[PDB]
């Protein structure tokens, strides 16, 4: 049993709700958040801007300190960092920019990260500014992660689709 509210149940183990993330972890301060990063950490704007500004600008200080001992992340890949004031930690997940060229298969990699990790709050990666079609991101999420993942989606439009036409 956790604190998530008002979630749909999607499959055994996805759930699924109209909502901002940086409200759901300020409300809920889960264990783990995902960030929708990219390979810089550079927090510059939706999820990760978002989430970064929920830090006061600290989420950005730590992300320059990681860069500068490890470099960049791959596309595909992830770092734990601190959660800040939103959750115990932040799971930063760089799925593939799709306006950069990247490889949509690399999405199923980024959701890959998401199963070392019992429970997370996290959002659709990839189907932001990176242009990725989010019906597909949520297949992929499903298909992939077996883990518990609450997903919170921004837009209610795109809810009310991913919810009627999911399979
Ligand atoms: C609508 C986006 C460009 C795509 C989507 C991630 O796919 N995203 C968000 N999803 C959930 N909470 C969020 N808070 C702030 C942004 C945000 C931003």
């Amino acid at each position: 049993v956790n604190s998530f509210s008002g979630y749909l149940k999607l499959t055994d183990n996805v759930y699924i709700k109209n909502a901002d993330i940086v409200e759901e972890a300020k409300k809920v301060k889960p264990t783990v958040v995902v960030n929708a990063a990219n390979v810089y950490l550079k927090h510059g704007g939706g999820v990760a801007g978002a989430l970064n500004k929920a830090t006061n600008n600290a989420m950005q200080v730590e992300s320059d300190d990681y860069i500068a001992t490890n470099g960049p992340l791959k596309v595909g890949g992830s770092c734990v960092l601190s959660g800040h004031n939103l959750a115990k930690h932040c799971l930063h997940v760089v799925g593939p920019n799709v306006n950069k060229g990247e490889d949509i298969q690399l999405l199923k990699s980024a959701y890959e990260n998401f199963n070392q990790h019992e429970v997370l709050l996290a959002p659709l990666l990839s189907a932001g500014i990176f242009g990725a079609d989010p019906i597909h991101s949520l297949r992929v999420c499903v298909d992939t992660v077996r883990t518990n993942v609450y997903l919170a989606v921004f837009d209610k439009n795109l809810y009310d689709k991913l919810v009627s036409s999911f399979l």
